[PDB]
């Protein structure tokens, strides 16, 4: 749960995001690659991708970091109310891709990342803050239609 003043912070620092989808997305996926090798095994599409350059220079990729941040922030314009938006995703990532949730905590993290990297001295500790909470919230409401699937 976040009180208005956080989604506010969170959909301030979505702007930025949205300036520039692609850009964002792309660097999100690399660091996710990057940091957690284990992560590219699940895409067949990029699990060929042996280097930062090939990925940096993939336009695919940067079209799914596109998809991605796209369905991330349909997701986090809701504002919380994002039951319809959020169970497709859930039962694709559990019944299809099998993405464990561990994997959500490490996009997280790399979301906040990649804010940092890209808006350094202007991703504050307010806004920070209100942005965890959401990808907190997101994650958790994942958690339970995992645990209802018994998918781990
Ligand atoms: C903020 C977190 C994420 C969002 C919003 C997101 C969103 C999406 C969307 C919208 C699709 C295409 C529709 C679908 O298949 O349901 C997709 C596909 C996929 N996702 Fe995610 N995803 C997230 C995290 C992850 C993570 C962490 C992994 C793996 C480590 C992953 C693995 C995949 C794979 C393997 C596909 C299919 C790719 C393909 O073959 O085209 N996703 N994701």
């Amino acid at each position: 749960g976040l009180s208005d003043g956080e989604w506010q912070q969170v959909l301030n620092v979505w702007g930025k995001v949205e300036a520039d989808i692609a850009g964002h997305g792309q660097e999100v996926l690399i660091r996710l690659f990057t940091g957690h090798p284990e992560t590219l095994e699940k895409f067949d599409k990029f699990k060929h991708l042996k280097t930062e350059a090939e990925m940096k220079a993939s336009e695919d990729l940067k079209k799914h970091g596109t998809v991605v941040l796209t369905a991330l922030g349909g997701i986090l314009k809701k504002k919380g109310h994002h039951e319809a938006e959020l169970k497709p995703l859930a039962q694709s990532h559990a019944t299809k891709h099998k993405i464990p949730i561990k994997y959500l905590e490490f996009i997280s993290d790399a979301i906040i990342h990649v804010l940092h990297s890209k808006h350094p001295g202007d991703f504050g500790a307010d806004a920070q803050g209100a942005m965890t909470k959401a990808l907190e919230l997101f994650r958790n409401d994942i958690a339970a239609k995992y645990k209802e699937l018994g998918f781990q």
